[PDB]
């Protein structure tokens, strides 16, 4: 009567259980958030693969079923909405998920930043890990299990411990929402970059974040649409669409087009987009 789920978590670990053929992708995820201990669960979600392998978010209020066709339900846990300011998140816990995430969109390369930013995110990570620096505990080599940037040198590894020295005495909720207040700052936090092509097929990126679409050309950001500008979110076939009013006084309507390489693609674009604006809106 059930299937076997598998879902990576945030720190690398595993959690399997079984649900009912028939679940709906909101049963394994409460089940997911319990194991996690987890209370803030709305801005998390599962990702599978599709058998095009692309990534897909796993619709909480359908059959898993429908989604995904292999019986091989395998999925990951993310962050899903990336919180405009963390300090306002309820528990600490939420927090350090947030950060486990972003370690990994750093180390990754999607979450790209400075030299500076990420001996700081490092030495608040060390912190938080490893409690105060201590001689007796730390030798030249005590941080070279952690990965800091998806390049790791010599001259980051030694500006970490350098700052890791100063932050004695912090707790690791202080370093937490410390890293946090760095990271939200950064150019590319929580924003889910889709391949496309504008009215005129020159190559941009989409990207959709609490703060609204964003277009990139050539690694750089080129226009921003305010989710509250937004009038309508649609696609048709590989299109999407925008609706918006341009113009000092909005007095005309205005949809804009992009193409993605298929129905599919333009699909998952819209969803997320959709998403976005209604969980910003309500947050």
């Amino acid at each position: 009567k059930s299937m076997q789920c598998k879902v990576i978590l945030l720190d690398g670990s595993e959690y399997t259980c079984d649900v009912e053929k028939r679940s709906r992708g909101q049963v394994l995820f409460d089940k997911v958030c319990e194991h996690l201990n987890l209370l803030e669960k709305d801005y998390f979600g599962l990702t599978y693969r599709d058998a095009e392998n692309q990534k897909n978010w796993l619709d909480p209020a359908k059959e898993i079923k429908k989604q995904v066709r292999s019986g091989a339900w395998h999925f990951s846990f993310n962050v899903k909405f990336y919180p405009p300011d963390p300090a306002q998140l309820s528990e600490d816990i939420t927090r350090y998920y947030l950060c486990l995430q972003l370690r990994d969109d750093i180390v990754s390369g999607r979450l790209p930043c400075s030299f500076v930013t990420l001996a700081l995110l490092g030495s608040y990570t060390v912190q938080s890990e490893l409690g105060d620096y201590d001689p007796d505990e730390c030798g030249s080599d005590y941080i070279s299990e952690f990965r800091f940037a998806p390049n790791h040198t010599k001259e980051l590894e030694d500006k970490v411990i350098e700052l890791h020295k100063s932050h004695r005495g912090m707790t690791p909720a202080e370093a937490e929402m410390h890293f946090l207040e760095n990271a939200k700052k950064l150019s590319m936090y929580g924003v889910d970059l889709h391949h496309a092509k504008d009215s005129e097929g020159v190559e941009i990126m989409l990207g959709v974040c609490a703060s609204g679409l964003l277009i990139y050309r050539d690694r750089l950001r080129i226009n921003r649409f305010a989710w509250p500008k937004v009038l309508k979110i649609s696609y048709k076939r590989n299109n999407f669409y925008i609706k918006i009013r341009p113009g000092e006084f909005e007095q005309f309507e205005s949809t804009i087009g992009f193409k993605l390489p298929n129905h599919r693609a333009a699909k998952r674009l819209w969803k997320v987009c959709v998403e976005h604006h209604t969980f910003f809106r309500l947050l």
